[PDB]
DNA sequence: TGCAGAGTTC
DNA sequence: GAACTCTG
């Protein structure tokens, strides 16, 4: 999820490209959204979609690095819990999804090791790991469809790459900073407004409305939201500019909770500058895996791999 | 599941 | 009249 409408905002700065443009590139990928998602009674669909993607990547000469979600933050859990209160046993559907995912994790990491692709378990948030990889110039981008990566400092992000009718879109920090006037702090304030995976937003704030807010109270860091907060705590009191529209909407009392901006500003990530390695993928083991989990033979997989191994050489 | 247009309200 | 949402 992340910010509810941020992609709509940034689309003016994103450029449509083709998969042939990622040829000379080393990019990070957040697999955690996939297993976060993944009635024909199929076996291991996470692995199925993962395999097809994994092919698509190497076909276009991408050098991937996969990033795995760790312990979700306190604010992420609080957000999903207060999002389920709106929509004894909640603690027993937590410990049954983790043992299913655990196996999904293990199988996916095995598939990766066979394909010769390295990977890193992010200690808490995975988007933050991909972001800090972008920042230290360890990757040359990050393939993800999650807006929240921007708030963790992202500079170059490739979106809609796997979405097949949608064209691959390349987004750059500098581009939408120079066009839209957005920095990391303004985007985090936008996260307070529009709603994100660490905090639900304001009921009626569309994109344009959140920008109207962030311009009505200019400032540095978190000042805009404090000014808007005390202004709405004042103007709500009764004498009964364009600020009337903003009077109308409802606001929470703890707004703004500074722990939210704190979580986006200083997240937890691996600090070391890893030097990464892509090994050669052994063929036989891959067909063995495919039969073990899907039930594919040797020339059922080879019909798919025939372009892939051809491009590898 | 993302965009694009209209419908409904201030 | 324009902007936001909902649905197609």
């Amino acid at each position: 999820m992340g910010v509810q409408g941020l992609w709509k905002l940034l689309e003016c700065s994103g450029r449509q490209v083709s998969p042939e443009a990622l040829e000379g590139k080393i990019l990070a990928v957040d697999i955690s959204i996939w297993l976060n998602q993944a009635g024909n009674s199929i076996e291991n669909p996470h692995l199925l979609t993962l395999f097809h993607r994994l092919c698509k990547l190497l076909f276009f000469r991408i050098r991937p690095i996969f990033v795995f979600d760790g312990d979700a933050p306190l604010l992420k859990k609080q957000t999903l819990v207060k999002r389920r209160q709106r929509k004894a046993q909640k603690q027993q559907q937590e410990r049954i999804a983790a043992t299913v995912t655990g196996q999904m994790f293990l199988e996916s990491q095995e598939l990766l090791r066979l394909f010769g692709i390295p990977y890193i378990q992010a200690p808490m948030e995975a988007e933050a790991q991909c972001a800090i990889l972008d920042l230290t110039d360890q990757t040359s981008g990050t393939i993800t469809d999650d807006s929240a990566i921007w708030l963790f400092g992202a500079r170059h992000v490739y979106r809609n790459f796997f979405n097949k009718n949608k064209f691959v879109e390349y987004y750059q920090y500098v581009d939408f900073h120079n066009q839209l006037g957005l920095d990391r702090n303004k985007l985090i304030n936008l996260a307070y407004l529009l709603g994100s995976d660490y905090t639900e937003g304001i009921p009626t704030v569309g994109c344009v409305t959140a920008m109207e807010i962030l311009n009505e109270f200019p400032g540095h860091g978190l000042e805009p939201l404090l000014k808007f907060s005390e202004w709405w705590h004042e103007a709500q009191k009764n004498p009964k500019k364009v600020k009337k529209k903003l009077r109308t909407l409802q606001l929470t009392p703890g707004f703004p909770n500074p722990a939210v901006a704190e979580a986006y500003l200083k997240p937890v990530v691996d600090d070391s500058k890893g030097s990464f390695l892509w090994g050669k993928p052994d063929l036989d083991k891959i067909r063995e895996f495919c039969q073990r989990y899907f039930g594919w033979n040797r020339t059922k997989t080879d019909e798919s791999l025939f372009p892939v191994l051809k491009q590898l050489d």
